[PDB]
């Protein structure tokens, strides 16, 4: 609620990184310049070099989206921001420094919004939000060729393998404390508690309910992994959290009305995020590839497309989808 | 038909087995409840375990679409009770027990209704019917991650390996005897003659052109298969009837009106659905994980997506399709 | 525009062979009798045998679409033989001769048709074309399980294998010369620069643009890979052109009114096609099985849906969708 007038002030420059800032927000569904600065913040925070690879990401698919003439009211909420944002971080966590990698970047953001059109276009039939899927496609396309297209060349973390079962470590307070922050932290593939912290903070500058889904998504997740007997190191490290983080956003009053109910539909989504994490882990390891943010992606978009069939569950119109604060004050209108 | 003051007599309990015994039934498409029961009777016969495991994923399942409050005609017509039902039995089937099995099962039969509901309004779009891919879903997302996720440990039919060209046995009249009954049997993991005996006459019961089309789909996925040279071993113990049973019993009458067309038709889709299990198979052996009824889905969806293209194939409305005696009875008002 | 009464001519087999003569010419998007003639012509020139199963593959495809009643306008403009063709030569490209091979072909042409009808009305929601997904969903399914089916036994092409990083050869005039062609013969399975090149005349025959677009694409596709840094092998084989021929020929033009902007659309489709095509030969390497034209169809499918967000993207109405010569006439109308 502004004032009208400060548009007077808008140049074309100005309009392009409040999109930037925004965009970035919308990572964690919070169309916010503000938590997007601080988004940035807490990258840069961890690494410089992820910092304007995310910036780099979020910039070219941005880009993309005006060069190609996406209704700006889609463009200046973040929607085809987002997924630029972890286009440009998945790269460089996942493949050796290549003096091509910015340009990569360059073209994973490009086609993150194809993606986003794509399943705007495609979803919209039965209006269900496209989340990060655009992101997943994208990079899936674009780094599970590495073995045949050697430009890059993969880190240690990608090692193709047939699945098989593997010691157990040992569950300390120190697994819960950095599990946790991690896991906020890993949303964006920030291995880093100061991070977390920092995502946490800025989620609550837009969304106290927002902020504090995110915490019990990650405890959430966190625990499932427990007691599904992980072994300790992927759940100190927020491995099965971040997907749980995602689905506690989400399903936490932004696309479902926050109640009783709704919390219960919540949490079942967060518990099947933790385990499907682990269920595209395997899938994916006999070619070595991180399934990445597909376990929140498959899960939600279960329980959104179950929504309007449950008259338990109160959906919200996706079209309005506003924060978990806001969508119950216009409930009351 | 039943008199209409029958209903003075209902207490929801009641109703709730009602439920259960007709969401068994539906397994198999069949919307009656002694066939139902009569299914249950024959997993009992082959095992107690698999049959309270079968009636608690119908149970969990079933329960879960009432809190979410499902149309009460969809929960009263058991398709929120068939997935649970296999949810049920594949988890024990597929893992050795630990004490947890059982909260497992009551989760995977819960997921299933929200996969149900996924399906019913994404497919709604083309009134295609879920068959029974809740219970596929579910399943594989609860249990492709069990390597690292330890809480379970893998049965010995599970076990992760690049395919190759493996000896070929010997075909005999116990062959076929054994094939064609366990065909029938393996549709609900029953490696048990008399179990699929005993589910001949409980579809039988309410159809006897679904029960002639389980026999003949058992029987075209075995000699499929053997046209096809697979080793003997699979065909005898019914692993290539089960998803040509499925395919029989929708495709026969169920969903288009049985004539000379919709059998040929019906027969392309049986024989495709023996080679689809071959298919899956190996898709999945990388991960060591069953294609379970996978086969049977995408082999039947693409036959019902192609049926309104197709002007000699004669498609049932799916809000009407009932048995195939009442499908004809119907187009003769 | 013939003289209309050349229809008093008209007995069902020369309009049956019409029929196949375009629907070969649908394999490239061109609605023509002679593209598909000479299209013919060229697989003979490389092998009788490519060739006889081609014309089986359009033959059983087209006949089951009329057998089962396809609108025939839909059947008249080949839609309903393009994939029959490529049926028909990919298994015995793929699998060693056995005497099983012609019914197989003709099981696999029909079954084409089945998944064309499939997808038309699946994407029909959208607009947005089946492309040569039939085909590759058929094939896919019927070769998969041939380790598990042994009646044909794969050649020495496919071979399962974890993916790694694997010499890189030495790129010569020779690598684009014939890399080129063969990127346009092996849309077709034509390890064959001659081939190629009459595929080229083919196209041109029936458009001037779509031959250039053909070219443009081959060459595209080749140098992506030799940026990507792929051993020189595959690129001169026309392994890396062959996905990005086809994108260039449906996005420059056919599907998209030719201009500035979608040229640069279709420059963009063409080089993750050739990104794609490394992504799912590793994908599906695990198993040893091709990719084949998946590469084209999920990249170009994602262009097609992501169209209508683009508003100085300007999208062909795929009802109307004829040459590109023939769509920007039409919008001068
Ligand atoms: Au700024
Ligand atoms: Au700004
Ligand atoms: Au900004
Ligand atoms: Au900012
Ligand atoms: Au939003
Ligand atoms: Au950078
Ligand atoms: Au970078
Ligand atoms: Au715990
Ligand atoms: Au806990
Ligand atoms: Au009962
Ligand atoms: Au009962
Ligand atoms: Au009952
Ligand atoms: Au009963
Ligand atoms: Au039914
Ligand atoms: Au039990
Ligand atoms: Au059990
Ligand atoms: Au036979
Ligand atoms: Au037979
Ligand atoms: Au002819
Ligand atoms: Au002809
Ligand atoms: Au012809
Ligand atoms: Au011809
Ligand atoms: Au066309
Ligand atoms: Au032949
Ligand atoms: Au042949
Ligand atoms: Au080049
Ligand atoms: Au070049």
């Amino acid at each position: 609620g502004r004032a009208f007038g400060e548009q007077l002030l808008k140049n074309p420059l100005i309009e392009f990184c409040d999109s930037v800032c925004r965009g970035c927000g919308q990572v964690m569904f919070q169309n916010n310049t503000v938590t997007g600065l601080l988004f940035f913040a807490g990258i840069f925070y961890n690494s410089t070099t992820l910092g304007v690879c995310a910036v780099l990401g979020t910039a070219a698919s941005t880009l993309t989206a005006q060069l190609l003439g996406v209704d700006k009211p889609l463009v200046r909420a973040g929607l085809f921001g987002a997924n630029g944002t972890l286009a440009g971080i998945a790269l460089p966590f996942f493949f050796n420094y290549e003096p091509a990698m910015l340009g990569y970047v360059a073209l994973n953001g490009a086609f993150t919004t194809i993606i986003m059109a794509s399943l705007l276009n495609f979803l919209g039939k039965w209006g269900v939000p496209a989340l990060t899927a655009p992101f997943v496609l994208a990079t899936w396309l674009l780094m599970f060729g590495v073995y045949k297209l050697s430009l890059f060349h993969p880190g240690a973390l990608i090692a193709p393998a047939l699945p098989s079962v593997a010691d157990m470590g040992t569950v300390t307070g120190r697994t819960f404390m950095e599990g946790l922050f991690k896991g906020v932290g890993e949303v964006m593939f920030q291995d880093n508690i100061v991070t977390g912290v920092i995502f946490v903070v800025a989620i609550l500058v837009n969304s106290r309910i927002s902020a504090l889904f995110a915490v019990i998504g990650s405890l959430v997740g966190l625990c499932t992994a427990l007691i599904m007997h992980s072994p300790e190191t992927p759940v100190r490290l927020g491995l099965y959290g971040f997907n749980s983080v995602l689905c506690g956003i989400a399903m936490g009053g932004i696309f479902f009305y926050l109640n009783i109910r709704t919390f219960l539909y919540a949490l079942g989504c967060m518990v099947l995020g933790a385990i499907a994490t682990g269920a595209f882990s395997v899938l994916l390891s006999p070619i070595g590839m991180p399934a990445l943010t597909w376990p929140f992606i498959v899960v939600t978009w279960l329980f959104l497309f179950a929504g309007s069939m449950f008259r338990n569950i109160a959906q919200v119109p996706t079209e309005k989808a506003g924060t978990p604060e806001d969508n119950l004050r216009s409930l009351a209108i």
